[PDB]
């Protein structure tokens, strides 16, 4: 039948979808959510055999184990076990586009399990098997007999095995196909894997059972009263003695309960549902659920007989909350939300797409610790435990249907085709049927990047009809179609319009007020965090805070989809597209996370934490105004620590308890701050501390901070005249300057400081020269390739202009003796094919104190692409252990990504001044630095800098971080100016104009001396 | 696989749906809609074999003809050939309700055909087979190889046979299943049949072909300009030299043309449709389409090469019209419609559900001739020729999806189930894909009686998305749900509310103004024409005309679903539910038409024609005001004939040409009418005549009429005193009255006139006695049964009260002699178990002229159900050929159904005074009669009457008209009063209060004499 090549057949003998079941036969266990003897896990060691196609599978496999098979753990993706290669492709389908057909050579995974089934399970009731996730399609056999078929890799497929099981030994045979017609709806930008990657289990239900139940909570105007409504459905034989009791619990206290026989209200001319009943419980002053305070109740659903005999019980956590859009605003419990979200794929560097509780908990803790309050299930229903955790820890969730047809041309070719409506409807409807009782789910999503088709409108309406408690959104076809309650664009910029034909991405501020538009706007994806990114992040948040209808968005994305591979010595390294022989592929594009695959944070995470803070501050005189952005909670676990320091030197500090009502303000009067004697800039730093630990954070957790420049005293005191005076020796090839054991050498041919001596020790390995380029960031490269150049990409414009090829041409080099110092003057012209790109004019002034003052003045041709940087660089001979500096830090920060950085005195080990981005590029910069110390060296001024054992050249010639090798000495890049990194997206220039080096003329000065 | 027991599989290898194709290879042929050499018909003689189940079919059948098979005509329903019984069931499913399963004993029809195929059809292109209708599911094999499967009995299933055919002879094998999961969605109230009941054909298309095309027409505010937009889609190899040309023709005049290469506009990020193109043609002053004037243009779609070489051409008729709902009104070309519709099932008394052109044309002509302008396809897509005819003859059509699950409990059990969405969507989407280019289709319907489920909302939105040119309606779940643009109730009454729980049927006038309601209201079904019905029809039309938002409705229904059977002697008769051994069944309920199965009109049709007239009249003095209800046409084929008559005697007449603009008025001044000498009532009668013949009517066709009472001269002249005097001979047992050769005999024991003589010739066969009952009409019976009594039905209330058992008890009987006459006085009491139901007091006065004046005064107990009638009856010995009367006629008319009847002198053969309703009951009544003549008899007064060879008793004891037998003499029923017949529905009392005999006391007088 080749059911895997027919969108008309998405399953065979599959049971109806429903909320999580456990079939407890004890009410107390259901109330407390303890394990159930009726729900058994079949996870563990299974037998596995790989085949090139289903036609290659031997019939004997259905009867008994294949001796060639191996024993492997399940759940798992067989690519992670090495049976075949995982494929990383973004848009382009991994298979030829010829729906509904797939390749004849279709990798087939044959799984099998011999397990015991107790007689008692077969004597009565129904025994079903549940596959929470099988990628992408599969046939099931039990004890040699065919049971069924199923599609949709991200939702559970259940089958009744009651008639196939025998007391004792039983054997399951599961033939999993890598490709199927279902694959046409699973073109998400991620690794393409397959296998039984989610839990497998057995559930025993009585013949007369609870087959489904829906929980809803409605409120009065002030939420002081609520009505919990529970619709319960049954299957089996109806008897008048049957009953349903729904009890609601607050901890161990029962707050309400309702009991009734089956038989719903009349719905039409033929009557009502005899096999259904709806219980309604009144709740006074319910404790409301939110990501701020995840208050939860326990709802226990008991199916029993009138005389009190329990048949079975099911249950779920209940969160009393209302989600609604009113007057253009998305409200939660009557208050306008501000979504601090992030998109999160289910990815593990070692296990592939198999999820586990520990990894899920780790992600949630890091998310809340970094001020996120929402997550989008990009782009498919998640592992069931995820929603349970989000309910309890408190995170707003966008549950998304597993539908993405990005590679189609046009994108809506299938979604607008009525023949594909059946396949699509199952992916939407079964998701809703499964997750509708989770309070954390506040919005439904029709899928991702599948254009806009009539199928979307039909399914949008279906959800509005079955579940009016949640808004429905969908970005396809322009982000504001008739299939979405929320304007949810991806990568729309703050102020800049991108007028693409048919599907323009308007500035978000402009989008809101388009003629006739009234909906709220929340980006489903924004701030592409690929590599050294997140430049301009603060621009989004300033807009979110100023515009009521701009209610946030979800960053793209949480974690890099890099995979682990090993070298000959067994050392693991991070791999991406193409590293498994997979081709075609989209290389680095699978890595766009705020954290590395092992959950180690990228520098950008801190920028997100800061901009997403829940407390805002303003300074006026001695008064600090604290404003709360919390909607429901008071600041009852917050303390404000303040500190004043003069150039890193603390002068005063203290702490004040925070008592701010949600949306409220608090005024904190700072004590009389003493005036510092020494000259310099006084800085005020405040930070909110959480004294007590929480379920998601440790005691002392810092949730927010802010800095302000206070009084400044300009230094007007002249340095004590050094009785000493430098000496200038002159040869026809050099200009030397000595002062004690110190010597400065200037090559009169190149015009650069080629060497410095402190005794008999050389200080430089490479001359001090100007630098106007940087090892290209992912944002500088975009989608440009060696065989497919994107002339519009920054890196391509720099290359074409000759910025990387430019040769320094000496125009002038002179030296002069002053009453107390030696003056060296140089002038260079960087050209490319007769074109003068830059002109650098410098003056070096060495005085009796051994301090070298370097003054640089650069001219940039107005018609050459703006340079990535304007600074100097050299390879120092020294290799010290620490790097001490007075400037923005402690983490890596760039011009358009430095709001989170604080000004102070920082000291770190050299290795921390390098950011291990899987794909190497310019990195580790620190801006607004007034003083830098390394080894015996000290540089003073106002510059940006990065320092490491890797040259810009090696960084731009290496594709993977594990291939980098520490060079001799230490490479130092000191810039007077540095271009922004951008990030609004990573496939087109995204560096805002104000962060481009377009002034035409630049000036900066440095002072080099021995610390 | 048992695909017929899986709603997940509704087809296998079926081609996509699309508008009618013919694949012309000559553009002129396509323009003229002449037959296409590429579209062949396979209709004719096929081989057929019946089996009790699919498992009983021999494998050899796939290879060669079964010698036991018979040769039968196709299309056809095998029940009509006698292979098994057709089943008539209304709501209750004909099979056990256990979705998706059907009976194991599943009648299976094995059809096969050996046919030839020109080799040229196989040398190039694609050859497909098309089954326009197969009831209910089927598998297809070609030359022994399995081709595909298909469901949905009312839409075409197409399969590509290119790879299965050979030159010369080929053999098709079609296994048709009577029951399938599809049957759960086909529970319409009609005969349940099966087989290949619609055309079968072969279509040849080129490899590069037109695969679909959509035509739309948009207009400016005053419809003086239009833009015809044609989207054309292709399949096959794309080449830049391919072109599509769309030409629009008005007769033999090409009004517009457009040519372009393939390649649509950009729709999303992935581009646009390279395999599509949209042509836009401007049309100035387009001739608009409407049911009033069906103006049509011809659109020819040519797929060709740049060098002008034609590849293929398709085409369709185009009607320029706009359908939209604005401010609560349904508008057609900017004007509010008034729907004069009727529901029409595809039914033929001999061929079952097989439709043919002649029958379709006959129905359309009769419909338009009786002032109908709209038809509803109850309850499934019709034979494709139907829409073509409606486009050309001019009728508004409601195209309805083949979805009805009436027998489910509750009614929406399947429609609210997401697992049934796939099956449902195919029935809606494939209908739209097939009929969207027909101008006659102005509204889409989601189906019928399937409650209201989320599936309905999803499909409602799908249509609004793919075709915004037509409103969508659906009655299920309350008639005003979120799945309907029109409030479309069935059997909602005019003034009376029917507050059923959940799905009330409010008075239509009240429905319109319910809080928040703004939609237009058009009944999808009203005025149940079952048997002697349509009482109260005028009440609906008075409301439709007074309320702008009450825009009409569709009568239920067009033709009786009676079937022909032959007795032993091979004589045909009309049969209904149960007559084929089918059980359970719903008997007479399959007959609700305005016309008999053979299209002979029921009396009610004329009432509909009259109330649905397009011209309204008012009389003021000598002025007749004519108002036109036409929206677009002028009365350019209308003449007004007027006539004045005194008691049937014409005095003056004439004709005036009608010149009325749509919605306009015309004043016609009647000449000075001469005053009649004789006493009596002058009557004015006007009628609109169509001098010229049309496509739907003959010259002289009468489209409307109206009557008014003019001056009346009461007779004050006393009759010439007769020179004779009757004699009274009194005996113990009798009261005799003699006059010449005439004798009157009053039985003193019974108190009734038992005999009258004229010589030796007896006048009566049965005494003249009071009558207060009638042979129950279908509306009197409702759903009451012998084994399932409905105590609320009129017939049951009459029976329970003893109205049919009541015995006359003589209270007084006297004789008197007057100066010029003899006076007989009687008094009777009709009782039942000690209860006096009625009291009848009479006086008979016989004078010298031989005239007998009868005065009757009846008392009706206020606590007994109101009587069906109050009159006298007797069996006359005479049997004359003609019946002459001065009263309402000429056709049967009742108190609540007599507006169409005219007052005049009528003369008909006795047989026409009897209405052959298949189910016998009271019939043939004529109201407002002042004089009745039959044989030598003449009755004068003001009464209602019926006269025939069938007694009320025989009529109420006979189930079928063919079992009736003319009794001796003639039965005469003369009523002073008669109860209304009702009809708002036929399952609950529907006779309006004003037509119930509830006065308590009645009086009427008659005069019996010789003509
Ligand atoms: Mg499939
Ligand atoms: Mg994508
Ligand atoms: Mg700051
Ligand atoms: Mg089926
Ligand atoms: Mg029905
Ligand atoms: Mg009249
Ligand atoms: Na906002
Ligand atoms: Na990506
Ligand atoms: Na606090
Ligand atoms: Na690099
Ligand atoms: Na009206
Ligand atoms: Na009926
Ligand atoms: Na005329
Ligand atoms: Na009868």
């Amino acid at each position: 039948r080749r059911d895997w090549e027919n969108p008309g057949v998405t399953q065979l003998n599959r049971l109806a979808a429903h909320p999580p079941f456990a079939s407890w036969r004890n009410s107390e266990e259901a109330r407390t959510d303890r394990p159930s003897q009726q729900l058994r896990s079949l996870n563990g060691e299974w037998r596995f055999a790989w085949f090139p196609a289903p036609e290659a599978v031997p019939e004997s496999w259905l009867e008994c184990d294949l001796p060639e098979a191996d024993t492997v753990v399940v759940p798992s993706n067989w690519q992670m076990h090495g049976y075949d290669a995982p494929i990383y492709t973004n848009v382009t389908y991994p298979i030829t586009v010829n729906p509904p057909f797939v390749p004849t050579e279709n990798p087939t995974g044959c799984y099998s399990l011999t397990f015991n089934v107790d007689e008692s399970w077969l004597q009565e009731g129904q025994t079903r098997i549940i596959f929470d996730g099988v990628n992408s399609a599969f046939h099931l056999w039990c004890n040699g007999r065919w049971v069924g078929y199923g599609q949709d890799s991200r939702l559970p497929s259940e089958f009744d095995l009651s008639a196939f099981l025998r007391a004792g030994e039983n054997r399951l045979a599961v033939m999993v196909l890598r490709w199927s017609d279902g694959s046409y709806l699973e073109d998400q930008d991620m690794w393409r894997m397959s296998g039984i990657f989610r839990d497998v289990s057995l559930l025993h239900k009585p013949t007369t059972q609870i087959s489904d139940f829906h929980v809803a909570t409605r409120f009065n105007d002030d939420f002081s009263r609520a009505v919990l409504e529970a619709e319960v459905q049954m299957c089996g034989e109806l008897r008048d003695y049957l009953r349903v009791t729904v009890s609601l619990w607050q901890g161990e206290t029962q707050v309400a309960s309702g009991t009734a026989p089956f038989g719903g209200e009349i719905i039409d001319e033929r009557g009502g549902y005899a096999d259904r009943v709806t219980l309604r419980l009144n709740v006074e002053n319910p404790k409301l659920w939110s990501a701020e305070i995840p208050n939860l109740y326990r709802a226990v659903v008991e199916l029993h007989t009138a005389d009190g005999t329990l048949i079975e019980a099911e249950a779920c956590d209940v969160g009393f909350r209302e989600v609604r859009i009113e007057n253009g605003l998305l409200l939660l419990n009557g208050k306008p939300l501000l979504i601090r979200g992030v998109n999160r794929h289910e990815h593990h560097p070692l296990h592939g797409q198999v999820m586990d509780e520990q990894t899920m908990v780790q992600d949630i803790l890091l998310m809340k610790q970094n001020n996120f309050n929402a997550v989008r299930c990009s782009h498919y229903p998640n592992h069931p435990l995820w929603y349970t955790l989000c309910d309890r820890y408190g995170l707003y969730v966008v549950d998304e249907a597993n539908i993405e047809t990005h590679g189609m041309v046009p994108m809506n070719r299938l979604t607008d085709d009525p023949r594909w409506l059946p396949a699509m409807s199952e992916r939407v409807t079964r998701m809703v049927q499964r997750d509708r009782n989770h309070p954390s789910v506040i919005i439904w999503s029709l899928g991702n990047e599948s254009g806009h088709g009539a199928n979307h409108d039909a399914l949008y309406r279906w959800i509005k009809s079955v579940d009016p408690s949640r808004p429905v959104q969908y970005e396809g076809g322009g982000a504001d179609t008739t299939a979405t309650d929320i304007i949810c664009p991806m990568y729309a910029r703050v102020d800049e319009d991108q007028p693409f034909p048919a599907v323009p991405k308007w500035s978000i501020k402009k989008w809101l007020s388009l003629p006739g538009e009234t909906r709220p706007l929340i980006l489903c994806e924004y701030a592409h965090a690929m590599g050294n990114s997140l430049g301009g992040f603060a621009k989004y948040w300033q807009a979110f805070r100023q515009y009521p209808r701009l209610q946030g968005g979800f960053v793209w994305d949480w974690v890099d989809q890099s995979l682990i591979k090993y070298d000959e010595n067994g050392n693991p390294w991070s791999a991406y597209g193409g590293d498994f022989g997979d081709t075609p592929n989209d290389a680095q594009f699978c890595m766009n996370g705020l954290v590395f695959a092992d959950r180690t944070p990228h520098p950008a995470l801190t920028e997100a934490k800061h901009q997403q803070q829940f407390f805002q501050f303003r300074l006026s005189g001695q008064t600090i105004e604290v404003t709360s952005e919390y909607l429901f909670r008071h600041s009852d676990n917050e303390l404000l620590h303040w500190m004043v320091a003069l150039d890193g030197k603390p002068l005063a500090s203290g702490e004040v308890p925070l008592d701010v009502a949600p949306q409220g303000k608090q005024l904190i009067e700072l004590p009389e701050l003493p005036q510092p004697e020494s000259a310099g800039q006084l800085w005020l730093t405040v930070r909110v501390v959480q004294p007590n630990a929480t379920a998601w954070s440790e005691a002392g957790h810092i949730s927010a901070w802010q800095q302000w420049r206070l009084a400044e005293n300009l230094s007007v005191t002249l340095p004590a005249a050094s009785h000493a005076i430098p000496h200038l020796t002159t040869s026809e090839m050099d200009f030397c300057i000595e002062l004690g054991n110190k010597r400065w050498q200037f090559n009169r041919q190149s015009g650069f400081l080629s060497q410095m001596w402190i005794g008999d020790k050389k200080q430089l390995l490479t001359p001090l020269r100007d630098q106007f380029t940087r090892a290209p960031l992912d944002n500088d490269i975009g989608v440009s390739e060696a065989t497919r150049i994107d002339p519009n990409a920054w890196v391509e414009r720099w290359k074409a202009a000759g910025h990387y090829q430019a040769e320094a041409a000496l125009l002038q080099c002179t030296a002069d003796t002053l009453a107390d110092a030696v003056l060296i003057t140089t002038a260079h012209a960087w050209q490319h094919q007769g074109k003068t790109l830059f002109i650098s004019r410098k003056t070096y002034r060495i005085d009796g104190s051994g301090q070298m003052a370097i003054t640089v003045d650069v001219e940039v041709a107005s018609d050459t692409p703006h340079p990535a940087r304007i600074g100097l660089n050299c390879q120092l001979a020294q290799v010290a252990e620490r790097v001490n500096w007075l400037g923005l830090g402690p983490q890596e920060n760039y011009p358009d990504r430095l709001t989170a950085a604080c000004f102070d005195r920082w000291d770190l080990p050299l290795s921390d001044m390098y950011t291990p981005y899987v794909f190497p590029s310019e990195n580790g910069l620190r801006c607004g630095t007034r003083e830098l110390n390394y080894g015996p060296h000290q540089w003073r001024g106002d510059f940006q800098f990065n320092i490491s054992r890797y040259s810009q050249q090696q960084l731009m010639e290496t594709s993977h971080r594990h291939l980098l090798h520490a060079e001799e000495g230490t490479w130092l890049n000191i810039d007077g100016f540095h271009m922004g990194i951008g990030g609004d997206d990573s496939w087109s220039p995204s560096v805002s104009a104000e962060f481009q080096l377009s002034a035409g003329r630049y000036h900066y000065q440095l002072v080099w001396c021995q610390k």
